[PDB]
């Protein structure tokens, strides 16, 4: 890699953004060197389901010195279900364990699972507090540039790096967060589609209206240092679809520059 290849990649990201009516927010970090490829890195974007990574980390932190928390079952009822709950809807009544809820919200993006975990922590402000505790002053869990439920690509990249690769969590908790995110089921068309097939990817997607299409995580090449990938996209038209292809293309541009 080189600075000039990174400069080239950043122009390619700008040219990629021109292909849709919106904004591309991107950070890729080669942890071998701290080399960063960035686009609109300091702008706020709606995070959508990508916050579930920060959620799950906060839950893992509560479990330090209390591993049995992960086996604790949380009951809930039908009235507790919110839209898009493909796992939790099958377990109304007795409910699911804390670990099951983390896996459901990370791997299937289950919304009720996220709400139950947010409640366990004491509310959305507890998730924001956790973010502050690992050095993230930007993340906020609470539309024409409403800052609620937003972060920046730079801030989320730093948090993803610290959580999955660095020391924000204890070693065992880092391992568990990675294991869950390596098993993601919702990201096949996003970062995973753009990086080499030989790289293991731990990722969390986010999708919303205004063509909001996000994917964050870490790629683990087989004989190199990990590369952090954060991709946020959002558009001017509320009706617009998220663009899996753009997310994949952004990751590809960075992967090409770093090899």
């Amino acid at each position: 890699g080189s600075h000039m290849r990174n400069v080239a990649a950043e122009q390619q990201l700008r040219e990629l953004e021109s292909t849709f009516d919106g904004r591309l927010g991107f950070v890729a970090l080669d942890t071998a060197t701290g080399a960063r490829i960035a686009h609109r890195a300091d702008e706020r974007f709606p995070f959508c389901s990508t916050f579930k990574t920060m959620l799950s980390a906060a839950v893992l932190a509560r479990s330090a010195g209390d591993a049995a928390l992960l086996q604790r079952r949380i009951p809930y009822a039908k009235r507790d279900l919110v839209r898009y709950s493909p796992i939790t809807e099958k377990h109304v009544g007795a409910g699911m364990t804390v670990a099951e809820l983390c896996a459901a919200t990370l791997q299937y993006s289950d919304n009720t699972a996220a709400n139950l975990l947010i409640a366990l922590l004491g509310g959305p402000q507890a998730v924001t507090a956790y973010a502050r505790s690992i050095g993230d002053a930007t993340f906020r869990l609470d539309l024409p540039g409403d800052e609620r439920d937003t972060t920046t690509p730079a801030a989320m990249a730093a948090s993803v790096r610290r959580l999955l690769v660095g020391d924000a969590l204890g070693t065992a908790q880092r391992a568990q967060l990675n294991a869950w995110m390596l098993g993601n089921k919702t990201g096949d068309a996003r970062i995973r589609a753009g990086v080499p097939a030989g790289w293991r990817v731990a990722d969390k997607t986010g999708t919303g209206d205004y063509g909001t299409g996000n994917d964050i995580g870490v790629a683990y090449p087989p004989d190199r240092a990990p590369i952090v990938f954060v991709v946020y996209t959002t558009m001017r038209s509320r009706n617009a679809q998220a663009r899996d292809d753009v997310i994949a293309s952004a990751a590809r541009i960075a992967a090409r520059a770093f090899v």
